[PDB]
């Protein structure tokens, strides 16, 4: 099972984050966001990570009877960018240099793009991510709640950096956020 240890490493990286169709709620760790739309990552670095690093993103599922099995898509929303293999949950919105990348070990599904500076106006680098699955999909995510892990790697795949956060891909993501904020202050 990938690890999901938080590790900011040499560089100190961590992630931050922004009719509703993506939100993060702090006090949960947990991103809110529609189908296929455009979810911003943010990539905070304390010093610059050298030539050649890479980002990763991947899901796992986050209760410990499930870390085993592999996240995809479910059947029906296997069937565009014509770029992101269909059974992949994850890809990147605006990246000309995306990666989709399936483990010959694990099967697990990952996207990594070049790790890029900041955008002009910004003080981070940002990701846009799209989820292509519901989280309540029956043959996919079945309803089981998943993190996605970003790791910071170096050219050769060693680990620079990881954080994580979870996810719920959900129609009325703004409302779903209020529900799990409000049950946890209750
Ligand atoms: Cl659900
Ligand atoms: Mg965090
Ligand atoms: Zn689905």
């Amino acid at each position: 099972v990938p690890s999901q240890k938080t590790y900011q490493g040499s560089y100190g990286f961590r992630l931050g984050f922004l009719s509703v169709t993506c939100t993060y709620s702090p006090a949960l760790n947990k991103l809110f966001c529609q189908l296929a739309k455009t979810c911003p990552v943010q990539l905070w670095v304390d010093s610059t990570p050298p030539p050649g690093t890479r980002v990763r993103a991947m899901a796992i599922y986050k209760q410990s009877q499930h870390m085993t099995e592999v996240v995809r898509r479910c059947p029906h929303h296997e069937r565009s960018d014509g770029l992101a293999p269909p059974q992949h949950l994850i890809r990147v919105e605006g990246n000309l240099r995306a990666e989709y990348l399936d483990d010959r070990n694990t099967f697990r599904h990952s996207v990594v793009v070049p790790c890029e500076p900041p955008e002009v106006g910004s003080d981070c680098t940002t990701i846009h991510y799209n989820y292509m699955c519901y989280s309540s999909c029956m043959g996919g995510m079945n309803r089981r709640p998943i993190l996605t892990i970003i790791t910071l790697e170096d050219s050769s795949g060693n680990l620079l950096g990881r954080d994580s956060f979870e996810v719920r891909v959900c129609a009325c993501p703004g409302r779903d956020r209020r529900t799990e904020e409000e049950n946890l202050r209750k």
